């Protein structure tokens, strides 16, 4: 429990993902999950003693690291309702990584 | 909320001591980092992510379905003197770069 963050793959039928696509057919999804706990950055922490200061523009500040892909797979093919073979790009995460 | 303000790099002057990284020094910087909103909006993964969390079907995790205002690149250091006139780095201290993550 309460792992890093790091790649996750999940196979899913095209339907259940949301994306308007009619076909059952599944596809193997890769995501980012994960802790990013590999001590405050001192960018993060400059940034946080700021911000409870009202020093910072009344804006949104992130001043957490994010798990996020840092690439995407080039492509995922799968049979449409049309029957065509549809390609989707930038479908699941390739790469991973605190930002 | 529409028309918030796109996400990018801010400049702000500040003293050494405001940031509390226990440095003993008074010198002004110019601090750089990211602020704003992020609606990318509705990235295939994001969409994809977002529906599969609302199914209960992704482990319990964290798990971020939305991009992140974050440096991409750092600013690679820093330099000043403390009061004891004593010279310091610090590395990574501004934001070089910000981007959608």
């Amino acid at each position: 429990g309460a792992r890093p963050c790091g790649l996750r793959e999940l196979e899913v039928r095209v339907s259940e993902l949301g994306l308007g696509y009619a076909s059952d057919e599944t596809v193997l999804f890769r995501y980012c999950a994960g802790a990013c706990e590999a001590a405050a950055r001192v960018y993060d922490l400059g940034l946080r003693r700021l911000r409870q200061r009202r020093r910072l523009r009344r804006e949104r500040v992130r001043a957490q690291p994010c798990c996020r892909p840092t690439a995407y797979e080039d492509e995922v093919s799968f049979l449409d309702a049309h029957s065509r073979y549809h390609t989707v790009h930038e479908l699941s995460a390739r790469e991973c990584a605190c930002v």
